[PDB]
């Protein structure tokens, strides 16, 4: 097996302007998001390849563990703000959460927060216990220790709920995260007025995101001139391009290639000018 990974973001802002949620999440599996919720909507939503995977979470309960985060998460923002008696301020709090698993052996788990953009505080499951970063967080921690079984649900979350959650998800994902769909590719030229003639090869639709792709003058590589990628979430699906300017008069042979993970052999694709 190989390392997979389940993350959480929390956003809570003190006095958001319009048009923006005061509170805001979003979930991880690896590099794509499958979920979002925020307090506007109040509403988990699959996202991505997810919005077409049926019976791996009930969308509509998670919700209410979603608007059940919200509330604790927003009552702490507002207990560090009433410490630093700044109501009439704009602050940000940031929380991050999950674990991740390697041959399907738990290989890691954080549970941090951040305030203003600084570290606030962080919880130490080797202890266990919260460990404070900022003056307010011993305030905070005071809260989420005040009870024995506290620490031991949070440890709990982190060694047990977690990577189930995770493999849970992973049961249902194989057709997401171990894909190894193909690149497509296309080359194509474009002469600017004035400027020289410059060849764009597209790779598309491709998956996972690690790819290797250059021109060659030749059988010579080339310098790519521009160059960029990106990844769709909505697809699940990644592109990457590269550019090269070639001389006013250059006859040479050009052709693109491509290497992937999903490619039994690198592909060539020559430009017919
Ligand atoms: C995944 O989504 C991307 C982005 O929506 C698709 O790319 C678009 O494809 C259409 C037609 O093929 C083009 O007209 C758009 O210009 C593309 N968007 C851009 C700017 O990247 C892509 O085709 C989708 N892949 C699959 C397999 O569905
Ligand atoms: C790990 O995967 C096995 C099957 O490969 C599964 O039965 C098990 O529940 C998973 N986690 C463990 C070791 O509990």
């Amino acid at each position: 097996d190989g390392r997979y990974s389940l993350t959480y973001i929390y956003t809570g802002l003190s006095k958001h302007v319009e048009d923006v949620p005061a509170f805001q999440a979003l979930g991880s599996l690896n590099d794509l998001q499958f979920f979002r919720y925020n307090s506007k909507d109040r509403k988990s939503q699959p996202m991505g390849l997810w919005r077409q995977v049926e019976g791996m979470e009930d969308w509509k309960q998670d919700s209410q563990l979603q608007k059940a985060r919200e509330d604790i998460f927003m009552e702490t923002l507002k207990d560090i703000v009433e410490y630093y008696k700044d109501s009439t301020g704009s602050h940000v709090l940031q929380g991050r959460f999950g674990c991740e698993i390697e041959n399907n052996r738990s290989s890691g788990a954080f549970w941090k927060y951040y305030y203003d953009g600084k570290d606030y505080i962080e919880f130490n499951k080797e202890i266990p216990a919260w460990v404070p970063f900022d003056p307010a967080a011993q305030i905070t921690k005071q809260k989420w220790e005040a009870e024995p079984v506290y620490v031991q649900r949070a440890k709990a979350y982190l060694e047990e709920e977690c990577p189930a959650t995770l493999r849970k998800y992973l049961k249902y994902s194989k057709n997401i995260l171990d894909r190894q769909d193909p690149p497509s590719v296309v080359v194509t030229s474009h002469q600017a007025p004035g400027e020289k003639k410059k060849l764009k090869c597209l790779a598309y639709d491709f998956y996972p995101g690690k790819i290797d792709v250059h021109w060659t003058r030749a059988g010579e590589v080339q310098e790519p001139e521009l160059r960029g990628d990106v990844l769709h979430n909505g697809n699940g699906t990644y592109q990457s391009w590269v550019v090269v300017a070639v001389p006013p008069q250059d006859t040479a042979p050009y052709s693109c290639h491509v290497q992937h993970s999903s490619l039994a052999q690198p592909l060539v694709v020559p430009w017919e000018a």
